[PDB]
């Protein structure tokens, strides 16, 4: 019983963190075989973090110009090549801790865990959802670019995430093969966040995992349908539910004997009334960053190896 | 910016869980060295659970009843002994991934790491707080006993935690010298928590990495005494505030430039008329499981290696 933020075991991640410097910056890398991946923007000065030309500032870099560092041994650069936003650098030694692994996109919605790391060193691990407007509220400080986020799948670590900028209090970067979540770009501009809205199958997710756990306040014998619950999700900025999203709460419905439109009705109520100075699991908030899975998962107890 | 529940990185940890079977009871066990630490009730059958004789139970053991998996390894158990709660099974292989580690026994108030595991494998990490009841608000499923909890100082993990029972929705263990936090006992009976109260001084220190994250709608004015404080904080089953937690909040008053007792002030307020529907941090509730020097080490940025 009992409920909580629950992010990934790191061990198969923190084995691959490197320190990644060039010039006056040093940021993180993600070493993975015989190739390190880091942002591009590793290779910027002062002048040119306001209209950058990544080619033009590559072409006048050669191998040692980049410092790489596994803790204390140091790691020779081989050689060099642009992808998108990343810089994949080669190396001369394969990462014998490489775990089994590969690169996929997330949607808005989905959910992951953060390796906060500082100088190639892990300092934190932490769960986060892709929110709509395709930025994520991370916690990181300066010196953080190139910490990933990741899930794990069986023994199979899928990288997903990696960090490259704050923008006024939230954070974006792009996917593994260098391209941003989101309209963002990797230079300075008036770029800003976009409106979110609210995960509302996450929300419903979230109220089948009270249940599961004794909270039943909120529970009432109405019912609706999609289109009058979509109706009231738009005034209060939820995203809209669709059909698939209700065969994805089957299990969850299955499991505590609550139909999904029964409980589409109960979040109607809430939005409408609001809490009442009660709680859910906790919170005074209608929490919108676990996913169906990820009640399942905690609620159930699958593991990893 | 921004402000997460931070878990430590896992990894140290991860390398050191294994699997105990004996009879039919399948559980967790932590493997430092050649020892393998885990809960004694391990060797209780149904009979037991109620009123266990546990001298009686090991003497008609021996060292073969024991079944040690790491992994797909098994480990030969040579000698056992029970250390008040916990067992100690001498095995025959060092673990070459023994960190440097101590054990100690934390306060209530004070948080850490919880590595939640299932037949020896790892599946989530995520922070908690030791309640001033001395139960902790863990999130565990049947087959968890045995997991640990943790902090990262340096390089060196210090155990602090180890799972034994869930008692009405909370969660009870010991230190890893087997003693338990709390007046529980590793048996069936009428035992529950008692009540619990809110940390103070964790409330303040979350005000305050508010405030270095640009939350201020709360700040007012006003000052107040230890005395006068401590006459609310009892009212609303608050800890009392002592000199000594004025000082352990030194740090971030410095920092921000606000006095502790000026900040006690907006505390009394929000006690006393409530949030207003607005939030804090992303929270309509006071958050009191991070300490003092959870806001430092995620508002100034420590690593570990």
């Amino acid at each position: 019983s009992g409920f909580r933020k629950m992010a990934f075991p790191s061990g198969k991640v923190e084995g691959c963190m490197v320190q990644v410097t060039c010039g006056t910056t040093t940021l993180n890398g993600l070493w993975l075989d015989d190739v390190v991946y880091c942002p591009r923007h590793v290779i910027c000065t002062s002048e040119y973090m306001l209209n950058p030309n990544y080619e033009d500032l590559l072409i006048r870099k050669s191998n040692h110009n980049f410092l790489v560092q596994a803790g204390n041994v140091q790691l020779r650069v081989i050689g060099h090549s642009m992808q998108n936003c990343v810089l994949k650098l080669k190396v001369d030694t394969a990462n014998p801790k490489t775990p089994k692994y590969k690169f996929v996109r997330i949607q808005p919605g989905q959910t992951f865990s953060v390796l906060a790391c500082y100088n190639g060193s892990p300092s934190g691990v932490y769960q986060c959802a892709m929110r709509p407007n395709f930025t994520i509220k991370g916690s990181f400080l300066n010196g953080s670019c190139g910490s990933v986020g990741f899930n794990i799948d069986y023994d199979c670590v899928s990288f997903c995430y990696m960090h490259h900028m704050e923008l006024t209090g939230v954070h974006a970067g792009t996917d593994l093969e260098g391209n941003f979540y989101g309209p963002f770009v990797d230079r300075q501009t008036a770029q800003a966040a976009g409106t979110d809205t609210t995960i509302t199958v996450n929300v419903l997710a979230w109220l089948y995992a009270a249940v599961i756990n004794g909270d039943r306040w909120f529970l009432n014998r109405f019912t609706t349908t999609l289109n009058d619950f979509n109706l009231v999700a738009m005034k209060y900025n939820y995203e809209p539910l669709t059909q698939d999203h209700v065969d994805i709460l089957g299990p969850l419905s299955a499991q505590t004997g609550i139909a999904v439109l029964d409980m589409c009705a109960s979040l109607k109520e809430l939005l409408q009334n609001g809490m009442n100075g009660r709680t859910i699991l906790g919170s005074a908030l209608l929490e919108d960053e676990f996913t169906p899975f990820d009640v399942v998962r905690q609620c159930s107890g699958v593991t990893f190896q």
